[PDB]
């Protein structure tokens, strides 16, 4: 249960806007190649109003402002969670 | 605060999946033209791992399983949502 | 038809790159709330190889280099633009209100 | 100098709506892995209003209703493009859902 559920609202260590988790273990094509982050996020509370997705990891989260829905499906999902692509950092993003 | 905040999880009438709200007053273009749906959502808890985006209105919601975050940023958008709601020129699409 | 159709390539005032309109009346979430710009734009001719989106208003266009497709679908949308333009409740953001990159 | 420039509005085979080219040689992640298409596009004339992105190849185009802006920058880019992504070339079948 190390990963946050989707809908969780967080703030990064160096950020003035709030993000909301929309996926876990999201892939990201980059100049180095196709890697993976821990989370993909949108801007809160505007939401998905464009194609701009934000990527970060748990180390980048400064404060979990709110945690998403955690029913038995989310509990079973994180159990299945516990990627061959490289692990990217926000600097790479 | 008539519209649910993003991150809320609901289920539509005769719906077989749990949908998590990701945007509100989402514009949708069809063959008829361009209209708006009250909400936009993705699958929970799988999330936005693809691009299968779901669109519905408030009258299509059967059960509100979870309510999203409500901070001061969300409260201010709800102030805009009251004045904007009766002034939306875009047509209102439906699921039917 | 005050707003340009999507695909229009313009150069902004004090600009350093070419931008193609990819949306009209785009919402922008800032640290001072959510507002709207007249256009959102990507880079020309590179396109959307990354997510470095540009935002501006009609008063920021220095020169319109190219106009996009104008079909009946685009004409039907401009019919909604004229009526909704004095009815947008969202606050009108300006480029000066934020960091003016590539400007 | 064969790829359509950005801003080109086309209709695909059995395409119920028109799409505007927003980028060329775009990577897309499928079950097989990371593959590339000839084009990535948004809906027309709504533009990029969400995270939805439409990917297709040149063989899927039924009609080019309109071609985007072409200048020496686009000509030099097409010359550069003619001058291979080392990725599998995906088809519109990878987008089953």
């Amino acid at each position: 249960s190390q990963l946050l559920p989707i809908g969780s609202v967080v703030r990064l260590n160096n950020g003035d806007v709030n993000l909301m988790v929309i996926s876990r273990y999201a892939l990201y094509e980059s100049d180095k190649g196709v890697g993976y982050f821990d989370y993909s996020a949108c801007l809160h509370p505007s939401g998905v109003i464009n194609q701009r997705t934000y990527y970060f990891n748990q180390e980048d989260i400064a404060e979990v402002l709110f945690e998403g829905f955690v029913n038995q499906a989310e509990r079973n999902m994180q159990q299945i969670f516990e990627i061959t692509y490289p692990h990217f950092t926000i600097k790479e993003f």
